[PDB]
RNA sequence: UACCUGGUUGAUCCUGCCAGUAGCAUAUGCUUGUCUCAAAGAUUAAGCCAUGCAUGUCUAAGUACGCACGGCCGGUACAGU
């Protein structure tokens, strides 16, 4: 399943402005960055036994 | 700049020390217009200390749900300060 979509969001309500709604950056996701990592990762062991 | 002078006797020649003469660095007295440098609670007590200051720190790159401030609307991890 999707991680995203099912987080919890925190309601804003102040006389001034508009409403919003706030929610936290998920902390181990991976997303194609992390992917991205660890293939140079192993790249590396591959340049040096070369 | 490798230097001496007064003082023992009635007078003389010596020994020998006292006093004078020049610099240096601590205190102290009288006196003082301009201008460039600049030592300064070591000496006695490594004695006793009111008050203030004398050591902090963030980048594109460890952790941002602070309505704290904010956008054109939306969290697509999640904007931005």
């Amino acid at each position: 399943d999707d991680v995203r979509q099912y987080v919890v969001r925190k309601p804003l309500n102040k006389e001034g402005k508009k409403p919003r709604t706030k929610a936290p950056k998920i902390q181990r996701l991976v997303t194609p960055r992390v992917l991205q990592h660890k293939r140079r990762r192993i790249a590396l062991k591959k340049q040096r036994t070369k």
